[PDB]
């Protein structure tokens, strides 16, 4: 569809020096769009539109600065918010929605998933758009799971994914293969004392990267 048409220009942009031209922003604030509506995505092109806003202020615009973080989000474990957070002023940060969406973040980040769920406004506009959204999330949270349980109660997976019925919480147990006990089995003993980071970690190359420019 329109992503993969988009794609190859968007590419060509990111590859040399009229990625910094704001010009370029029609082109890429669609190509975020169709990031949205297919749920594709595209991490440089996306740090690349935020450059253009920290650089050029006055093309600065909510909605596609909204969707680039909450895309970021889906993308948890990796580094990708706390890169786009890198790439936001402490000004921009602190403007609604920005600073409610990095608030929601945070929850994510720090793993408290039932504050997550319960603060998150449900019915938001910026969400609509963002095919897939919440299942992401709850990828992110799973992953999460499969590392800090060994066992754990039927009843408070379901809450911590978004309180599901039982009916969709199978949905995701047969997803990564677990399976009821007695409780769902998650993961052994001698497994789970392994140490396993729950989120990426930045890095001076990866930083310096995107602070080139």
């Amino acid at each position: 569809a329109m992503f993969e048409q988009m794609r190859a220009n968007v590419g060509k942009l990111l590859k040399g020096i009229d990625r910094y031209n704001p010009e370029n922003l029609a082109t890429l604030e669609r190509y975020v769009e169709t990031q949205a509506k297919e749920n594709a995505y595209d991490l440089e092109a996306n740090l690349a539109v935020l450059k253009l806003y920290q650089f050029n202020p006055a093309f600065f615009q909510t909605t596609v600065t909204a969707q680039i973080l909450l895309k970021a989000l889906t993308n948890l474990p990796h580094t990708d918010f706390t890169l786009c957070k890198c790439m936001i002023d402490q000004a921009h940060q602190e403007e609604r929605p920005i600073r409610q969406i990095l608030y929601l973040g945070d929850l994510l980040e720090t793993c408290h998933f039932q504050a997550f769920w319960q603060a998150l406004d449900e019915n938001m506009d910026l969400l609509e758009g963002i095919t897939g959204f919440e299942d992401s999330v709850r990828k992110f949270i799973c992953h999460v799971v499969g590392i800090t349980y060994q066992h754990i109660d039927r009843w408070l997976l379901a809450e911590m994914l978004g309180d599901l019925s039982d009916s969709q919480l199978k949905v995701w147990m047969s997803k990564y293969g677990w399976s009821a006990d007695e409780q769902i089995f998650i993961c052994s003993q001698e497994e789970s004392i392994k140490p396993k980071n729950i989120v990426e970690k930045i890095d001076f190359d990866s930083v310096s990267s995107i602070m080139a420019s």
